[PDB]
């Protein structure tokens, strides 16, 4: 830790967390191992108000070189802040720690599996308004999230939705055992393998089929070595039972062809409100 450079250190401290600021409860997981070494936490403001955390030890970090790259991927996360983005709490620096705020209704795939949950189609349409605002803050900053889908969103208690799973908050998935996203791709990424705004544009649009089928996966009869092919004959999603005709055509312009013809996520918040707008609630 004394072996860092002194100029990064000192870029970094607004990021830290200090260890008399945080309590870790390493005994108790959150939403039991799904989500790999997440742990419950409790971070204490500079008032000294208790914020519950959820807290990641970065066990793929171990010497000098990748600790110091992860103190760029904390000043930038940092820089991050938007109502629809999971904002980074700070880092704590036994293994790195990424603090994150909780998220009591956890992923919105599975809270809109859930049978027990009743959203209805105005409550879906705001989840992928709120989605479509993280993402227009992410564009405006040139950040190019590559994996979109419902599964990488999250829900806190007030049911406000956080886009996850990128800079330190990715690989959200990971899992330790003792023994790519083709089908949320846009055509050009599953050709070039390259991803821009437009992509998360394409990602975006499958999202809103999930949420308009209630975390449904898409394509379930194609094989992801068929997808391309499947593509390249003009097949799309088919428009859901409760979904709204005007909703359904904002889906298709996210998955045009030509990534210039795709709406910007500007203009899918201004779509999706005024389509939201239309709902009594
Ligand atoms: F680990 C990560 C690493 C990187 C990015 C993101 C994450 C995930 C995450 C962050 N903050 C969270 N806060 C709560 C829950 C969560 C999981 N399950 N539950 C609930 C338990 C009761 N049943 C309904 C779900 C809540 C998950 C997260």
């Amino acid at each position: 830790l004394s072996a860092l450079n002194p100029e990064l250190v000192q870029a970094v401290q607004h990021v830290v967390i200090g260890p008399s600021s945080l309590i870790v409860h390493f005994n108790e997981v959150i939403g039991r191992g799904h989500f790999g070494c997440v742990y419950h936490g409790t971070l204490l403001d500079n008032d000294g108000k208790k914020i519950h955390c959820a807290v990641k030890s970065l066990n793929r970090i171990t010497d000098i070189g990748e600790v110091s790259q992860f103190l760029t991927e904390g000043i930038i996360m940092k820089d991050f802040s938007h109502p629809n983005v999971l904002s980074l709490l700070g880092i704590c620096l036994g293994s790195p720690l990424v603090v994150l705020p909780y998220m009591k209704h956890g992923d919105l795939r599975n809270f809109i599996r859930n049978e027990t949950h009743n959203p209805t189609v105005k409550d879906l349409i705001g989840f992928g308004l709120q989605v479509a605002k993280g993402m227009k803050y992410l564009a405006s900053k040139k950040f190019v999230h590559r994996d979109l889908a419902a599964r990488n969103c999250m829900l806190d208690e007030k049911f406000t939705v956080k886009v996850a799973d990128f800079g330190l908050a990715r690989d959200m998935y990971d899992k330790e055992y003792y023994s790519l996203p083709v089908k949320w791709m846009a055509l050009e990424s599953l050709q070039t393998q390259k991803f821009t705004t437009k992509s998360d544009v394409w990602s975006f649009g499958v999202l809103l089929w999930e949420l308009m089928t209630r975390g449904a996966p898409p394509y379930p009869d194609v094989n992801t070595f068929d997808i391309t092919v499947y593509l390249l004959q003009g097949r799309r999603l088919l428009q859901p039972e409760y979904c709204p005709d005007p909703l359904y055509e904002v889906m298709l312009k996210c998955w045009h062809p030509k990534a210039e013809m795709r709406p910007s996520f500007s203009e899918l918040v201004s779509r999706i409100s005024a389509i939201f707008s239309t709902f009594i609630g």
